[PDB]
């Protein structure tokens, strides 16, 4: 009767209260996952941004690196050419200094030889001038000896 | 009249089934959001790994760049020193070639002067020898002419 209606009302209230407790524990787990989802969304948004910025920085750095490496290659090659040119120039200079030293010795040797050849020519010109003057005097003596021979024997044979 | 009691039995069974259905839907929704957490965790794991790899590559590239820039700076300076040294060496070489040209002209001028001084000495020595020979012959003629003078005046 009334005990049959009370047992159902207390049963429904029991199963109602159990469901309310379980759905409440399901709501509490739902918010927990909602917080973690929000944490991950923010953390993902942070890393994506950092990656975008890092990729932009790296793209610039790598392009700068390729350019530096190309310039380095060109400079190392030019430095090698310059060193070769310098090595040749110093070698050629060394040969010149040697030729120059040899020529300086030659000038000094030719100057001494020229001075002595001129000194000997000077003395010989004097001896030639003297010998030619003494010859003219000897020719003059011979003509005067031949003239006194003739002008005297012209008068000797006539005066006995 | 147990039809009045079958109404309450069907109501309780309906209440039970409705609460039982709400629990099943809440559990399937919890799965639905757990899938979305899993999606984000995987997506985050992917980007973190890509970033770690990119940061490692960039760290190496930047260190390589600093080194290249330092080497460039040193080279440009060394290249400038080498060009100055080269410019000096060619200038010094040019002065040497000038001194050499001047010395070669001096040797040629001294050689020509020496050859002509020797040629003049040669001709002068001949004139002296000839004049001294003609003088000795003239002295010999004068003594003969003075002796024939004394021998003819005798008789």
């Amino acid at each position: 009767g009334s005990e049959s209606e009370e047992v159902v009302s207390r049963e429904v209230s029991g199963i109602k209260a159990a469901y309310e407790a379980e759905l409440g524990d399901a709501r509490k787990t739902l918010d927990s996952v909602a917080k973690e989802r929000a944490r991950l969304q923010l953390e993902l948004s942070k890393v994506r941004e950092e990656f975008k910025e890092l990729k932009a920085r790296n793209t610039k750095k790598e392009g700068d690196l390729i350019a530096a490496q190309a310039r380095l290659k060109d400079l190392e090659a030019l430095l090698n050419s310059k060193e070769a040119a310098l090595s040749t120039a110093l070698s050629e200079k060394r040969t010149l200094e040697g030729e120059l030293h040899d020529l300086r010795g030659q000038v000094a040797k030719l100057e001494a030889a020229l001075g002595e050849a001129k000194k000997q020519l000077q003395d010989e010109m004097l001896r030639r001038v003297d010998a030619e003057n003494r010859l003219q005097t000897m020719k003059e003596e011979l003509d005067f000896q031949k003239n006194i021979y003739s002008e005297e024997l012209r008068e000797t044979k006539r005066r006995h």
